[PDB]
């Protein structure tokens, strides 16, 4: 139903299309996001998508996910789409900020944590 | 190189496309029959403009390329084959809702029509 993994899709495609190095920037602040935080600055990271920054990369409707390495130290990153807040070129910026979608909010997720419920029955 | 990327159209109409179909919408394409290089059956055009259903049932090997888009469909029986240059392509939208998008004009679409003033010798 959210249109944001499409037009991410749509934007590497063109990106790595046009010899573009795509630079995803993640909310590394958002719900089962899976990155090194060693890396991470100000609730925000930016990754290389490109096909030589990663391994077995793959652009899911849920969730991005792939193998990098930061200083010899290779390892998985899982990223849900809505933490996904832009795209762009590395060599000059040209991209999208992904609009924000009610859906990748809390509010519209399925319950994380069950009702007060008493115990005795 | 002073940076002289392709447009981003094909990808964008492509992605909604998908988009519309894995949601069970119903993709209507809006298309302007002016446009140089256009073949669309002329009695159904419009002001210049055709809607076309690109719906699975309604096509037959359709092609969204990134130059253009081609495919089979039939109009009052008789079966025709379109094919439509990316510049041409002006929307695609839900027929269901008349919620899509409409594409943002991209400077070499404009350059790839302009006709002469005057005809070729001959």
């Amino acid at each position: 139903s959210p249109k944001r993994p499409y037009l991410l899709r749509a934007y590497y495609d063109w990106l790595v299309d046009n010899s573009f190095t795509p630079y995803l920037v993640v909310d590394a602040t958002y719900l089962g996001v899976n990155v090194p935080v060693e890396y991470v600055k100000d609730g925000q990271i930016v990754l290389n998508l490109s096909a030589s920054a990663t391994g077995n990369l793959q652009l899911t409707n849920d969730f991005i996910q792939f193998n990098a390495r930061f200083k010899g130290v290779s390892r998985e990153l899982y990223i849900p789409m809505g933490a996904a807040l832009a795209i762009y070129a590395r060599e000059n910026g040209d991209g999208v900020m992904f609009e924000p979608e009610e859906i990748y909010d809390e509010l519209n997720i399925e319950p994380d944590t069950e009702q007060p419920t008493g115990f005795y029955e």
